[PDB]
């Protein structure tokens, strides 16, 4: 479950980081 939680946070951060810079 920590692997899943960390991966979700990492992917959300990636998506938001890209969005901000589009
Ligand atoms: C790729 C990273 C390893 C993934 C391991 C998947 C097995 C998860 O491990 C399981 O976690 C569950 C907790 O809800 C429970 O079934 C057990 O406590 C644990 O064995
Ligand atoms: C934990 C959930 C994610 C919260 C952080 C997401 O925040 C992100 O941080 C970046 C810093 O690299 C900013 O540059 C992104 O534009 C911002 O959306």
């Amino acid at each position: 479950p920590l692997v899943v939680a960390a991966s979700i946070i990492a992917i959300l951060h990636l998506a938001l980081w890209i969005l901000d810079r589009l």
